[PDB]
């Protein structure tokens, strides 16, 4: 699971809503906006022989987090009244803006589910392992 910190985030966004935003809030979001990412890849990073974390997924998770915690604790933003964080066209803006997630799927289309077989090393990590 995500592993970045909640004030990470502030620290690169300038958004006094996300650095309003209390850790432990900032964490459900972070996580929240990791939900996508991993979507967005269809894999979560679980296996801790591979977590990694290049500037791409964090810069991905830091504008996706400071998108989200931006328009989580804002001055008055509209949002599902009745409904949890997603993202859709909701999150209106003071100015009437359709404040929708960033742009950082290029960041993970490094990342994204490539088009490879099962050429990957294989068979190998095991025959080991059970060595």
């Amino acid at each position: 699971m995500l592993l970045i910190t909640p004030d990470e985030l502030k620290s690169y966004s300038v958004f006094e809503s996300v650095k309003t935003r209390p850790d432990e809030l900032l964490k459900q979001d972070i996580l929240e906006a990791t939900a996508d990412i991993i979507l967005k890849v269809g894999h979560d990073f679980s296996d801790a022989e591979y977590i990694p974390l290049p500037e791409t997924v964090r810069l991905a998770l830091l504008k996706l987090s400071q998108f989200y915690a931006l328009i989580n604790g804002d001055e008055s933003i509209i949002k599902g009244y009745t409904t949890e964080k997603i993202g859709d066209y909701s999150y209106t803006l003071g100015d009437g803006s359709s404040l929708q997630k960033p742009d950082v799927y290029a960041l993970i289309k490094d990342y994204v589910k490539p088009a490879d077989p099962d050429l990957e090393g294989i068979e190998a990590k095991v025959r080991m392992r059970s060595i």
